[PDB]
């Protein structure tokens, strides 16, 4: 029993942190095989930020002005390209240290950990998600880009986000392995604002699943509603629509409960209308929406 | 900026975990150096712990009957003894992927992280507090006894906890690296109802500093208090008395905001006395008390 904002273990992504100096900017890479993969403002200094030619400013930059540290030892750059916004670059070692991994794109609402560094050094791992807006409510500072996200099958590390940028807002932004932004964000210092910052609904109903199964049941009512009644009330509160696909997918957290999931969505409901009424759910006094419906699973049958 | 509950990076950790097996008992145990640190209950069956005598029971017991995997490679066992509730499994490998360690006991208030493990194999790593009380608030099923929880400095590893027993209410116990049980805890199946859960007073104006830190500033307000006030307010709603001791170590995060510490218990109990209003810090509807000043510090600075 207990429910925890849980992270994946480290240790895989942690013997793939390097440090990438270019010029005098530093951030964080990510080794895997014989490729350090980098944020491409590397290149940059602040001064260049505001509107920055890559393409013109990597041409001024050869394999030698890379400079790559694994742990106190240097890598030898033999090769150097940029894939969207990121940097790509070829050192003469294959990572001993390479863990079986993909590199997935993510879809708004699914949640992965992040181990965020600094000089290429770990400082801590924290449970994330997508945002339906595409940005990430992190903890970065100045040094943690280049800092990644992912998620772990048994031995499998899927790599799905790498840190960028820090918006004006607090917020962050940052890409795919291939270096495409999630999002409308581009590495630039520029006004971007971000949109509304949607409830992940389906997360929220199998986070009440995960309550129900840790004992805190006060919210459970005597009502039922319907994908479409419940849908007027989500969009009056800035929530997603939830579609049957999302019925579907918490369909193994209703089995397990016994408590269909339009009931859930009911209980939902009324905790909008009425709010918690100065009460708890699992330690939180707001509706948590980054658990998916597997996480919920995951965390309460113990899968390592 | 941005701000969240952060873990320890857990590799090294990783590399310490191995599943300890004694006659149909499995969890998991600590290998570092040449010895494997379990909870001494991995000798009992469910029957046995109503009510069981660990030496009687260890008395049938040989170095042959612990099963000690390391992944998919068996460690040879050749010494075993009792230390208060932990069996040390002198084992004839030293752990090839021991770290630099300590082993230390907490004091209630201090936070940990915790790698939670099934069969030796981690499932994921979160951040918990020693609770007043002596019970912790995690998040493990059956088979999770033996996950440890620890703090890093730089590349030494501090063990803290050794996970025993789930109570009936919930809520988590278990002892130091020496098998001495937090609190007054036993590894027995019977009515151990804990104390009065107090909240961290000086976690929850660390808090509020690394909220003030990061942008989140509606809460102060234009008073101040007293250490005797704020404790009369303290007593009433169930916090820590707040020492002198607390006000000292909040110093550094006073100097950094420019706030005195006085200042940002008067806002505390302004909190305390008419709640939030609806309102958010941090992304949390409640007052947060598992961050410790040197924890926000940390991650405000960015230490590796
Ligand atoms: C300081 C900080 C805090 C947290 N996370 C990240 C950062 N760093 C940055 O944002 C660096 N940086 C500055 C301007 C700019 C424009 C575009 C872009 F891609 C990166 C950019
Ligand atoms: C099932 C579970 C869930 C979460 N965390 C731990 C557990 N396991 C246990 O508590 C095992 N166990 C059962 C009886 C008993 C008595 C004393 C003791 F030290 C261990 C004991």
């Amino acid at each position: 029993s207990g429910f925890r904002k849980m992270a994946f273990p480290s240790g895989k992504v942690e013997g793939c942190m390097v440090q990438v100096t270019c010029g005098t900017t530093t951030l964080n890479g990510l080794w895997l095989d014989d490729v350090v993969y980098c944020p491409r403002h590397v290149i940059c200094t602040s001064e260049d930020m505001l509107n920055p030619n890559y393409e013109d400013l990597l041409i001024r930059k050869s394999n030698h002005n890379f400079l790559v540290q694994a742990g106190n030892v240097q890598l030898r750059v033999i090769g150097h390209s940029m894939q969207n916004c990121v940097l790509k670059l070829k050192v003469d070692t294959a990572n001993p240290k390479t863990p079986k991994y993909k590199f997935v794109r993510i879809q708004p609402g699914q949640t992965f950990s992040v181990l965020a560094c600094y000089n290429g050094s770990p400082s801590g791992v924290y449970q994330c998600a997508m945002r339906p807006n595409f940005t990430i409510k992190g903890s970065f500072l100045n040094g943690s880009c280049g800092s990644v996200g992912f998620n772990i099958d048994y031995d499998c590390v899927s790599f799905c986000y790498m840190h960028h940028m820090e918006l004006p807002t607090g917020v962050h932004a940052g890409t795919d392995l291939e270096g495409n932004f999630y999002g409308p964000f581009v590495d630039r210092q520029t006004a971007q604002a971000a949109g509304t910052d949607t409830t992940i609904t389906v997360n929220v109903l199998a986070w009440l699943y995960a309550a129900v199964i840790n004992g805190d049941r006060w919210f459970l009512n005597r009502f039922t509603t319907t994908l479409n009644d419940f849908n007027l009330v989500a969009m009056k509160y800035n929530y997603e629509p939830l579609t049957q696909d999302h019925v579907d997918i918490l369909g193994p957290l209703s089995a397990q409960t016994g408590i269909a999931v339009l009931d859930m969505c009911a209980s939902l409901k009324e905790l909008l209308q009425n709010g918690m009424n100065g009460r708890t759910i699992l330690g939180s006094a707001l509706l948590e929406d980054e658990f998916t419906p597997f996480d919920v699973v995951r965390q309460c049958s113990g899968v390592t």
